[PDB]
């Protein structure tokens, strides 16, 4: 016995609408007999075979098949044992059948060099073209015959064939079942072939039949006849799952190369725009005691030396030269005008009589009067619209005083340093006294470059195995569902570690960036986030079953894992709840770390940099084993 | 007559090594008859009925069908007149029976109510189950016979079919051709019915017959059987696919209800967490004036009044009482091996002195000695290894010694005015005179939140047509390229509005964004920016066939939109190249209109307002010529 079923019960739909496909179903295959299951179409048919290769659940039946039941120690449903081929062609259209034939040939342990010695032979048998065409091109009955082949080489011991002789001409069809009945002339294999030409059904033993949910007769064909009716008929599977997805990037080489061209395209347009000061904003400037003339000119041949002459015209030319662009106007009034609708940033004012309210207001202490302490000012109206060039413009008209106070002292009377605040900021301890917004952002942007890139990676790498088929009858060949996943990581972080490391290529070696702690670390940490990444994309791939449902999930999570983490504004900034939540993050705790080997210098000893690596690890792992679940559970 | 081929031309092969699948294919299809195209399996059976409805063109031939050749007006090939029969089952499988007739129903121009009686009927003739169940959920054999009710309800003129009778039991197989006898008894419409069963087309009465390029015979059966053998001689359109787009959206409520709540959560994480000042961080301070005990206590007592006694203390209780914590240390090597180890971000010291110092400091004014100036400084030492949070602590430790200063001055007799620098900075014209960096990043965060929602959606439309078949055989029922885009247009704009205001409600009337200008024009901009965005994944998807390369380049391009646009950092930065080019970009003309709108108060008449607006209309043009012209021809 091949194959035994024991009432058997199986339906599909809710309670208030019962399918009832089928009742009984008691058959029995005796070995070495070309079983043929005929019936008519709409009844339990493919439902049935497709429940004996352990396909869908048989619903508190019996089934018995080589030995035990389907996918049990006991049994060989999955193996290479077990024939299969299904009403639809499952194959994978951009293989040549040379390559098809070997990603099934060496999953049931086909030495090489014995698949090719039996590729030529069916090839001869049943007429295909050359090897080396891709089975995309292939007509609709020349890749008909292609499937009969790919799963007929390895010589099972019980074929599951469900209608395999549709769309071929008679001829061919004949050459098919005239192979059927001499393989099985010795008592070694089983047919279970099923077709809905009836008139072919007879060179079968033990023809079987279904009417209603359970199996009418099943008698030989010659004794059907007479009874009811008169005349006529009334290692290897990792080495195979991976020469498959190395050979897909091949195949569309041009795409390969532009996840290449990706990392070096933001990295330098990171270090090219952010960070740098502005250097092309104006000023209109109304200085009192120069005649106005033409408009971007004006006299400042003021006094060098102890002689105080022209104080106003020495506080200019005493700010930076490169970063502020100096613009002329006649009335105060007109200034205001001038950055009221847009043509500058600011609007100086330099009263009439400010050398004399200046020089008054320096020898002269502690006694200034109103009227004396009034006319030594520099009014100043600033457009502060865009609250970081007004920033960086008030933070220059005062740091700019700072030298044209420090330049009377040091020139005419004393020490350059009384005009000073008494609060003296000595010597950071790690950092510079010249803070850049390029070096707080830039830890925190190179760990989210890669980490979102490699999650573009593997976003759909779970999910396209249902668009090329070959994923259900490769179920049937014994591929464990923790097999496919394995090679995927494999196959991918080759590909994300050639992307990693041009991250840090270009934002190091030709970008300065400091790098005072170990380097052997920062590379360990940047691609165990790469790798943390790509796993996150397979707890999508996995959850999902739409390919439009996936790419804006992955997708819906770039801002809040942006803005969430610390990389454009402190940690502490947020709430006391919410700073916590966003502790026990993948990406908000390695930014830290990282920052504490770059800029302060710290090994992995240290408490707070071994954290980043503990909670990075372990997201590794919670999202493997969710992704493992969701793919064994379905 | 109806349909005639005069020295059709075909090859498939690549130069110098060609196939040659047609070498003359002269046939001429009568007034009424039922041709049937029999032949060998491998020769260019369906390639000749594909090039018949225009889908694939001969290289060196005519072809004349109903009166022209196909893509001309005078010939009805993309018309209501021709029926078409795929080899394999072009059907969408989420379809009810009933959608899926209708969703062809009104393409040609046929009545809701008409449609039903001719539904009965065909569900009536040929066996189906009940007009509401899914097609996905059908068999083998009942999937093809509703592909049979779908080529033939609305009653063509010209049957075109290719193996229509696979896959279905005799019994039935003969109801199918007993039909395309009765409908052909007049001299009216005209059949091209291909198949493999050679056995029932001796119904037909001009039998054809290829061999190798060429139609060897064009007889009547029983003529050809008696000829040289004996046996064997081997508004409508929009309407159609407008209630299909709209559906898809309605089996997936659970993943809908999704898409309309990223917009909430990821506005309500950005102002959560992006622009509070940092609150929680600490300090050493080891002033030697007050006796050290415990490490949260310092005896700050500093006779309050104009007794200048305990300076120190008066200083510190100074800073602040909410975004500053003081640690006390008793010696001051102790203080910077606490900021050294992370335990704190500062370190204060006051000498034992220091009121004795600086009570003589402000007295003797001019004269001071370096004997006195360096031993009333407030030495600090800063952690700058964050750039932002010690730029917060250096611009609190000496803005709060303007309150010191000041409340010296201003306790026993002077006015509160001697202790400024000579620059005063008056009223800002337009900002307020303490700008925040959450109001700078606002205006240009939600022109990138709609433009990158409304990208997710419309980037994977146009790639899930081929996913679900029915446009094989939906460019053959007139359906031009243009309105398939055009209803990807309605179909989305609806949803992204209604995500667009989400932004605006939780940004501007719930979190408190002020917007000064007007709110007409900022609603347009933000609805006509995203609607930018949504044209721009129309582009990636017309040149985009594999789907596994949508994901990749559409979250690949984000980062270079944040750092190329002024979002975090102002556009002055970059060199005279980089920003002269980044100008011409969808969004970094956008962020700057909108922010003369909430924060200036300008209108649209300002000219740098209105160049928002025009900027960005013209990329919505652009982006559709190039998404259609690419659709349209390949
Ligand atoms: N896209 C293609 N590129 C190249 N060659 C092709 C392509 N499609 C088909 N061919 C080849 O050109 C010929 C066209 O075959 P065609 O589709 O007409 O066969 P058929 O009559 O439908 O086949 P069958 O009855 O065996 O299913 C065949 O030799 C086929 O191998
Ligand atoms: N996924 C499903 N859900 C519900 N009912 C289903 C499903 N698949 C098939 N059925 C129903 O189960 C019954 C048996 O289907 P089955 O696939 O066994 O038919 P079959 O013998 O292969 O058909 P045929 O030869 O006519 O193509 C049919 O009534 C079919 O509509
Ligand atoms: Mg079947
Ligand atoms: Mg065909």
């Amino acid at each position: 016995h091949a194959v035994c079923v024991r009432h058997a019960f199986k339906q599909y739909g809710s309670k208030k609408n019962p399918n009832h496909v089928l009742s009984d179903l008691n058959m029995t295959v005796a070995k070495g007999t070309i079983y043929g299951l005929l019936g008519a179409s709409g009844c339990g048919k493919t439902t049935l075979l497709s429940c004996i290769v352990g396909r869908r659940r048989l619903n508190t039946g019996e089934i018995w098949v080589l030995g035990g039941k389907p996918g049990t120690k006991g049994s060989g449903v999955p193996g290479k044992r077990v024939g299969y081929m299904p009403q639809e062609i499952a194959l994978y259209g951009e293989f040549s059948i040379k390559e098809t034939m070997m990603y099934f040939g060496w999953i049931f342990g086909m030495e090489s060099s014995e698949i090719n010695e039996r590729l030529q032979f069916l090839l001869n048998f049943l007429d295909l073209p050359s090897q080396n065409r891709l089975v995309k091109n292939l007509s609709g009955g020349q890749q008909r015959r292609v499937s009969f082949a790919v799963a007929l080489m390895h010589d099972p011991e019980l074929l599951i064939l469900d209608q395999p002789t549709v769309g071929v001409d008679p001829l061919l069809r004949q050459s098919i079942w005239n192979h059927l009945v001499q393989i099985t002339k010795d008592g070694n294999k089983t047919v279970i072939i099923t077709t809905h030409y009836i008139e072919e059904a007879r060179q079968a033993h033990t023809i079987g039949l279904m009417r209603s949910g359970k199996l009418l007769a099943e008698e030989s064909p010659h004794v059907l006849l007479s009874m009811y009716g008169c005349q006529s008929l009334e290692w290897g599977k990792i080495k195979a799952l991976l020469q498959k997805n190395f050979l897909r990037m091949w195949r569309n080489v041009g795409v390969m190369l532009f996840i290449f061209a990706l990392p070096v395209m933001q990295v330098i347009l990171f270090c090219l725009a952010i960070g740098r000061d502005p250097t092309g904003l104006k000023l209109a400037i109304v200085n009192h005691e120069k005649n106005y003339t033409n408009q971007s000119y004006q006299e400042c041949s003021f006094d060098y030396g102890c002689k105080f002459s022209y104080l106003s015209c020495r506080y200019l030319n005493n700010l930076r030269n490169s970063t502020i662009l100096k613009e002329y106007y006649p009335d105060p009034e007109s200034a205001v005008d001038a950055v009221k609708q847009g043509h500058a940033w600011g609007a100086l004012y330099f009263t009439e009589n400010f050398t004399d309210a200046l020089v008054a207001r320096m020898a002269l202490g502690k006694d200034a009067d109103p009227e004396t302490l009034d006319q030594s000012e520099v009014r100043v109206w600033l457009d502060m619209s865009n609250q970081q060039i007004g920033i960086i413009l008030q933070r220059d008209l005062q740091l700019s005083y700072q030298d044209f106070a420090k330049d009377l002292l040091g020139a005419c009377e004393q020490n350059p340093d009384l005009a000073e605040i008494p609060i003296s900021f000595k010597e950071p301890i790690y950092g510079s006294n010249k803070p850049s917004f390029t070096d707080f952002v830039a830890p925190g942007v190179i760990l989210t470059i890669v980490f979102f890139l490699a999650v573009a990676l593997t976003s759909s790498a779970l999910i396209i195995e249902r668009m090329e088929g070959l994923l259900d009858r490769s179920w049937v060949a014994g591929v464990t569902p923790g097999e496919i996943l394995f090679s995927h990581v494999v196959t991918q972080f080759v590909v994300m570690c050639g992307q990693t490391a041009l991250v840090l290529i270009f934002m190091i070696l030709v970008f300065g960036v400091q790098c005072k702690g170990d380097i052997g670390w920062v590379i360990v940490l940047t691609i165990l986030q790469g790798l943390c990444g790509m796993c996150f994309g397979f707890v999508i791939s996995a959850i999902c079953e739409l390919e439009r449902n996936a790419i804006q999930l992955a997708l819906g999570s770039f801002y809040p894992t942006l803005l969430l983490s610390g990389v454009i504004w402190p940690i502490e900034g947020m709430p006391t709840v919410l700073r916590y939540v966003s502790t026990f993050l993948p990406l908000t705790l390695a930014t830290t770390s990282l920052r504490a080997m770059l800029t302060r210098g710290w090994s992995i000893a240290e408490p707070a940099v071994y954290y980043g690596f503990l909670a990075t690890i372990i997201w590794i792992v919670a999202f493997l084993t969710i992704s493992m679940l969701v793919l064994r559970f379905k």
